[PDB]
Order: structure tokens, then sequence, then C-alpha cells
């Protein structure tokens, strides 16, 4: 029972570990981190594209300030970022992955052709960036956050 929103709903995707929003932002650099879930700024703001054919069941992240749709990959580094394309890349396509007691209302964004999941944290730098899947931590869970 975790909401899924239908396309051109917007949202902010919170992180259970780091308390921050994600951004994808023009300038400055870098040009995708966390930043302070109280600011509500644009570039805070998503939607979700739906997959279709191959990518059918998964979503892809479209940020609201550049327009562009996340990505979580590995070994090409930096392993998270943007681009352009509207999910034209492999690793554009996210699997929303529910979690459990505490993590119930939240989730992992698991990119299954990489095998990665994307991390927000404070512990440890990059603070927004990815894990392989298959070692499960808190820091890989979010939350949609809707006005
Ligand atoms: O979904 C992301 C795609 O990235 C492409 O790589 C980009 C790269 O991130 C950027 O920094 C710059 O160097 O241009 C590259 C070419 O668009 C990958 O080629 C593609 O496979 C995806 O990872
Ligand atoms: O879910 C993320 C986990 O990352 C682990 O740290 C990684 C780090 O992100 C990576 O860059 C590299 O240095 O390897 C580390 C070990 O796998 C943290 O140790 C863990 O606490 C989580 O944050």
């Amino acid at each position: 029972d975790i909401y899924i929103p239908p396309e051109g709903l917007y949202f902010r995707l919170l992180g259970f570990a780091s308390r921050q929003v994600i951004f994808a932002r023009n300038s400055p650099s870098p040009d995708v981190g966390l930043s302070p879930v109280n600011d509500q700024a644009t570039d805070q703001y998503f939607s979700l594209i739906y997959g279709t054919g191959e990518h059918a069941g998964l979503y892809a992240i479209k940020s609201k300030a550049t327009g562009k749709v996340l990505f979580s990959r590995r070994p090409a580094e930096p392993y998270v970022g943007q681009i352009d394309g509207d999910g034209r890349y492999p690793d554009n396509w996210f699997k929303i992955e529910p979690g459990k007691t505490y993590l119930s209302k939240y989730f992992r964004l698991v990119q299954p052709s990489t095998g990665t999941a994307l991390v927000s944290r404070t512990h440890l730098q990059p603070y927004f960036w990815n894990h392989p899947q298959t070692e499960v931590f808190d820091d890989q869970y979010f939350t949609f956050l809707f006005e």
C-alpha cells in the first residue's frame, strides 16, 4: 500500500536515513545530490514516467527543474546523476521496492539491469549514491513527499 503517483503528479524523494530530498539542478555543481527538506525548491521536485514494453513495471524519475531523468549505474562513474532523453538508457529505469516494519512506508529504488539501489545518507560520502542491490541498508529507503 505504498501509493505510487500517476504521470504528471510531482513529489520529492525523502530519505529515511538522511531526512533530505534528492535534487537535480542545472547549476551549481554537483548537479545531483541531497538538499534540505524545508527548502521546497523546484529542483527537489520530480514526476514519474511509466515504463512500457521492456521497461513494463519500472519507472523513470524526471526532474521538474531540468527535464532530465535520474540514472543509477555501475561500473561507469559517477554512479548516479541525470541525463536527457525521458528514459532512453536502461539505467534510467527503477523498480519501487517497499520495505517492512519501520520501513513499511518507504521503498528502495532499485535499478535492476545494473543491480544497484539508490542511497541517501549522512554518514559517508557521496551522500547521494548507489550500492549493490543485494546488500541492503536503511539508507537505501525513500518515501514520496507530496504537497
Ligand atoms: O543514463 C545515463 C547514461 O549516461 C551515458 O553517459 C553520459 C555521461 O553520464 C555524461 O557524464 C557524459 O559523459 O555523456 C555520456 C554520454 O551521454 C551513458 O553512455 C549511458 O550508457 C547511460 O549511463
Ligand atoms: O547503502 C550504502 C552503504 O554504503 C557503504 O559504503 C560503501 C560506499 O558507499 C562505497 O563508495 C564504497 O566505499 O564501499 C562502501 C562499503 O560497501 C556503507 O558502509 C553502508 O553503511 C551504507 O551507507
